[PDB]
């Protein structure tokens, strides 16, 4: 009944793969001979993809660049058109000179209109190579089976939106897990906020598509997925059910564990301990932490809602602020104004390592707390940061 | 014909009113004593609205941020108003939540009307003060008359819409000129285009503001005029009726003077030869170099076509390009496709100083180059690159 928390995914599905094997939850299946050549199987699935999405977003650059090309060249064409319409009968010269104005124009707009279609057809074959990338992922995927099903998998967070090449596999391996029975946490995380932002948008008939705050090599796999949706290669009632069910169900603000004398209290950026408090008031949970009992309990009711905001599409109540400066040092008041944008943004610094911001014991029991990779190394024993593959376990 | 040329004016009619004093353009009416304490109190004018403009430009820029929190706040509460709906299907829990979730954007809409509204009264009591200062440039105007009026006056341009206070007091300079007969020519700029852009939109009944591509504080004086426009201290008509007779006209795109060997060409920016060719080409003006008299003659037909554009407030048809990286270091093929950009916005360096790049003699004839202040420094005797502590006067044997 213990765990093993993942801090280092960055929206790369071969290190879940990696993460899932090493620690024995999968396995391959007896057919499989060779385990190397069948691994490199999806490491070599997973790098083409890789390579076609970064195809894919300088497409999407030039395309939105040549839109504006296009537009503005349209609007001055009109223009003149109207002042030419307009001319006075005494006005030869001016009609004259405004004719052949429009020429260049006229020229740029064709030969942003041809630029335009070759990019377009470069997306068109983008498009035929795609099944064949995830028929091959489909066959990896039918090669894997389920080892360990007791041990509670957690994730801290950045595991889709993030720098790798695709969130539908991460999501496949997701409902994997899902439909073998694997209990399974996942933290919200800056990058996975930008992917639900995408969802909660399109399930109620807006664009598929991220806040953007975080820049798009830095959602990466975010649009490697929406590549797949956008061509049609997966359909919209696959990916919802992939959410609604394999992802969304598993997403805490903040987890715990509990021993005999103790909490661990796990979160994606490292945050203070008196962040929860925050939260709660954000939230209009009622806080307590007398025994590790009361704040397990309060840590249970924010995310209860969490899931009440997720399940109206309206996550991104919580995430609007337009005068943090720096998300990752926020100020006092910008933490008590948005303290779930600063549980997922936070990062550590030497001025932050101060007496009271993480107490080891509170109230008569433990504290340890567990959280996503992050640069800075504190020297406190029980503050764990996990910037590697290897995974921690859950004791006695 | 003499003339003198003034290289370096950035929107500073202190500026103009020295450079037309200094070359005995202008005197102060034999009924004035001191001289000094007639000049120091347009002086004092001056520096007075160039503060009053500094506070103008801080009140601006904080209404525009102002602006964007109140903006963005009452999409926010509208947006959950609407999510509140409807009461009946329990989403009580649910709603208590947004609701509290409303309250700190609905303090921060109402801390940010407060500040606005304190700002709007700043601007008011600006406009208080702004009538005594137009009355006090109004007395100085009367103090002075002109003396000399053989000399034609050239400006390189940035005259207007640039650093200095405020271009009504310019405007009024140049149609006190133009109303005592002098010969006046402006070459177009940067910053001249800047102004030109909002006076044309203002004209065909568009908001009287400027392209904004130069930055609020490097157009300071376009905002000094615009100040006395919005608070209704001139009229609309009165600043038409300045820049109509005594602006537009004397606008050129490039101007020049002839002698008996050579052609002068007069520029804003520091421009290669070939520039010229270029604008000729935008404009469908068919271009000949084969002499000077016929550089001069295409020349000529270039400053007619610009005109047909100030006419037809359409100046803003040659000014847009949004391909280009870097106005000051244009490219071939930006130098062709915009050759007006190009010849408001060059800014010399070494790498442009080559052999070709301004001849000196050209086809049989002589060629001078004269323009406005640049900071890099060519060591070519015959090109004129006028810092204010450059001479002013047309060499020996140019006919203007
Ligand atoms: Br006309
Ligand atoms: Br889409
Ligand atoms: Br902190
Ligand atoms: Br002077
Ligand atoms: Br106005
Ligand atoms: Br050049
Ligand atoms: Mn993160
Ligand atoms: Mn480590
Ligand atoms: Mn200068
Ligand atoms: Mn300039």
């Amino acid at each position: 009944p213990g765990s093993i928390s993942l801090g280092d995914l960055h929206g790369n599905a071969i290190k879940l793969i990696h993460f899932l094997f090493r620690h024995k939850i999968i396995k391959f299946k007896t057919e499989i001979i060779n385990f190397h050549e069948a691994y490199q199987q999806f490491v070599t699935i997973y790098e083409q993809y890789d390579d076609m999405v970064q195809e894919y977003l300088e497409i999407r650059t030039l395309l939105q660049l040549i839109q504006i090309k296009i537009t503005n060249a349209q609007q001055r064409i009109l223009d003149i058109e109207q002042k030419l319409s307009l001319a006075t009968d005494h006005q030869k010269e001016f009609s004259q000179s405004l004719l052949q104005l429009k020429k260049p124009i006229e020229a740029n707009l064709q030969m942003a209109e041809k630029s335009k279609a070759g990019l377009e057809e470069k997306l068109s074959g983008l498009k035929t190579r795609l099944p064949s990338c995830i028929e091959r992922f489909n066959k990896f995927m039918t090669q894997i089976e389920i080892n360990d099903i007791k041990t509670l998998i957690r994730l801290l967070g950045d595991e889709v939106a993030d720098r790798g090449s695709c969130d539908y596999f991460t999501l496949r391996i997701l409902d994997f897990l899902y439909q073998n029975q694997i209990a399974i946490k996942i933290i919200l995380s800056n990058h996975g906020y930008e992917f639900i932002h995408a969802y909660e948008k399109l399930v109620v008939g807006q664009p598929f598509k991220p806040k953007g705050y975080i820049g798009d090599i830095q959602i990466k796999s975010f649009w490697g997925l929406q590549l797949l949706l956008e061509q049609s290669v997966i359909t919209e009632e696959e990916l919802r059910s992939l959410v609604e069910r394999a992802y969304k169900p598993t997403l805490k603000i903040i987890d715990y564990s509990l021993s005999e004398d103790g909490i661990t209290l796990y979160s994606h950026a490292p945050i203070r301990f008196d962040s929860i408090r925050m939260a709660a008031s954000q939230l209009g949970v009622t806080y307590n932490d007398s025994t590790k009992e009361a704040l397990a309990e309060t840590i249970d009711q924010l995310n209860a809602q969490l899931q009440i905001y997720m399940k109206n599409n309206m996550l991104h109540l919580l995430f609007e602020n337009n005068e943090i400066n720096d998300p990752t040092n926020m100020t006092d008041e910008e933490r008590n104004a948005s303290p779930l944008i600063y549980l997922v943004w936070n990062r550590w610094n030497e001025s932050k390592e101060v007496e009271n911001a993480r107490p080891g014991k509170y109230n008569g029991y433990f504290v340890t707390y567990v959280h996503g990779h992050d640069p800075f190394q504190s020297p406190l024993t029980y503050v764990y940061n996990l910037d590697t593959l290897c995974g921690k376990y859950s004791r006695v």
